[PDB]
């Protein structure tokens, strides 16, 4: 088992170079339109990059850069597109990309103030009266209303494509007591949180992929999708000892650099999907017990 494994990682006390030996193993693809001069002010940090081949493109003719990935995991057959907290400059892309991708969620892992800095731009509208026009991609963002809980906030959104004046409506997960190159204060709250954006139909597959970020897309939104895909791969098959998360973690890698940022968090991948294998295996009832111990209300 997965819980062998921990428990003898745990043990011999050997995470980091676990999580090293991942980091090495990792792949590495080019991403020249990141790199490229017109771009630079598209990316939030020189360091993270999409891969060119598995970028996200804008449906604009001028310039369709966003730092933005398809994780298009085949055999559990869900995708996500991670991407950077947005920029200033750039939420008009982020949200040109969701109503291009046909998402029903946005995932946001992150505050938009960490550690006395901005991570990333108020992208979304804070209230009713004071909706958000993007003009360069030609949308409009709405708040229809959020349910705010002790440690994350749902917000119901209007997108409206100007252009032809469709609408859509796309649910906002907003965790925000997870820490920069931290961790979910447990895997009950991290469980509960994950569950909420499944019950909510987001991630079904008559949508687009649900986009997830954190400030840069990679540390927080790896961990949040790396425990997804393996409760979904459990959940196929019920067949928790055919999962391998360190090897579902590299094939996430072959489609964006970095995911999953500390060896902390890949071990609290092993807690959540540990934990999140009681429900995928038929004991529902800790669905609700994830509830209580998370103190959502
Ligand atoms: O929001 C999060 O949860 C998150 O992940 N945030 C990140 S990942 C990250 C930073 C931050 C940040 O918010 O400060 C600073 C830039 O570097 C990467 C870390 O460095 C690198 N990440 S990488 O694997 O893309 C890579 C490649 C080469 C050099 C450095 C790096």
């Amino acid at each position: 088992e997965m819980e062998k494994e921990f428990e003898q990682i745990d043990k011999s006390g050997s995470w980091a170079a676990i999580y090293q030996d991942i980091r090495h193993e990792a792949s590495d693809f080019p991403c020249r339109v990141a790199k490229l001069p017109k771009n630079k002010n598209r990316n939030r940090y020189r360091d993270v990059s999409p891969f060119d081949h598995s970028r996200i493109k804008l449906h604009q003719e001028d310039n369709d850069y966003i730092n933005a990935s398809l994780i298009k995991m085949e055999e559990a057959q869900r995708s996500y597109i991670l991407t950077q907290g947005p920029l200033p400059n750039t939420c008009g892309h982020f949200w040109e990309m969701v109503w291009e991708q046909k998402s029903r969620g946005v995932v946001m892992l992150n505050r938009v103030m960490e550690k006395g800095s901005l991570k990333c731009a108020q992208y979304w509208p804070q209230k009713e009266e004071k909706e958000m026009i993007f003009e360069d991609t030609n949308l409009k963002l709405t708040l229809i209303s959020e349910d705010i809980k002790t440690y994350y906030t749902v917000r119901q959104l209007e997108l409206e494509n100007l252009t032809t004046q469709e609408t859509r409506e796309i649910l906002h997960f907003h965790y925000t007591t997870w820490p920069d190159f931290g961790v979910p204060e447990s895997p009950a709250s991290f469980l509960n949180f994950l569950f909420k954006v499944r019950e909510s139909g987001s991630l079904s597959p008559e949508h687009g992929p649900v986009v997830v970020h954190c400030s840069a897309g990679i540390g927080r939104s790896g961990t949040f999708c790396l425990a997804d895909t393996c409760l979904l791969l459990m959940d196929k098959r019920k067949d928790p000892s055919s999962v391998d998360i360190k090897k579902v973690l590299l094939d996430m890698r072959k489609f964006r650099m970095g995911l999953i940022q500390t060896a902390d968090q890949l071990r609290f991948s092993y807690l959540a999907v540990i934990e999140g294998a009681k429900f995928i295996m038929g004991d529902s009832s800790v669905q609700d017990q994830w509830k209580e111990l998370s103190h959502e209300d």
